[PDB]
């Protein structure tokens, strides 16, 4: 009857560990289910990576139009955008778009290099008040999702709070803020997850993640019509159901949250 026990049932059926955080900016109303447990980020870190790059652009230490050249030797598996541009390279802006909207692994690695590595991303997160999220490794090894491993993890509550600070706070310039929002709104990988359980008229930006040990994640900023945005972070790991069913778990979280929020 309570959202918390609805999620426990759903978590039971998934065979894994489910983490949910909701941060409604209209009210400050938070919700958490395992909100302070660590979960593997997998590709959800790429939303933070893009923010860190934009911070440099605001600082004048990076330009969105700067062209990065690379080769076949740089290509990491699942690189559907960067694999097409070994011959002409891609700009920093194009790499951010590829990392966010397609989870392009090579794009993420090239942006990490422009930033100074996973330690540089973690330091950026510390500088903006996130004392929990950490990136340690590169693509594709950060997707190992080994239980009990703190490397490359966040908590649902910390991720939602960090998304609020970056997408709605003062950390980024209004131009960079809107650009990060625009990239998330254009995401191509999340049609079967949170989006599949949200009202059709909701405006959604999201970043998915997928990894070993049955790991399937989705984090989002959501604008209901004529309403302040809501930040949602859903992490599922150690799952024992197949890929489509893991997607369905995330969609059902969105359905249960909206229902619980409207009644
Ligand atoms: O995902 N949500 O947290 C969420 C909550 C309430 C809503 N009303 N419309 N869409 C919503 C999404």
């Amino acid at each position: 009857a309570a959202l918390s026990e609805q999620l426990a049932e759903l978590e039971k059926r998934s065979g894994g560990r489910l983490g949910v955080a909701v941060l409604d900016t209209a009210t400050g109303r938070r919700f958490g289910y395992r909100g302070d447990e660590r979960f593997p980020m997998c590709s959800t870190f790429k939303a933070l990576l893009a923010a860190a790059v934009l911070a440099r652009v605001d600082q004048g230490k990076e330009n969105l139009d700067r062209r990065i050249t690379y080769g076949k030797e740089d290509l990491v598996d699942y690189s559907p955008v960067t694999e097409k541009h070994v011959g002409d390279g891609m700009t920093v802006a194009e790499l951010c778009e590829a990392a966010i909207t397609y989870s392009d692994n090579t794009a993420a690695n090239l942006l990490l290099e422009a930033l100074g590595g996973p330690a540089a991303l973690t330091a950026f997160l510390r500088s903006i008040g996130d004392n929990v999220t950490r990136l340690d490794r590169w693509e594709p090894e950060l997707n190992t999702a080994a239980p009990g491993d703190p490397r490359d993890t966040t908590t649902p509550a910390a991720m939602a709070a960090t998304l609020r600070t970056l997408l709605l706070g003062d950390v980024l310039s209004p131009a960079s803020r809107q650009q990060l929002v625009d990239w998330l709104i254009a995401n191509k990988t999340g049609d079967k997850r949170l989006r599949a359980g949200l009202p059709a008229d909701d405006r959604v930006g999201d970043k998915t993640g997928t990894g070993e040990h049955g790991t399937t994640n989705d984090i989002a900023v959501i604008w209901p019509p004529n309403r302040a945005p809501i930040l949602v972070a859903v992490y599922l790991t150690e799952s024992q159901v197949d890929a489509d069913a893991r997607d369905a778990v995330i969609a059902e979280v969105a359905r249960l949250v909206v229902a619980a929020w409207h009644h």
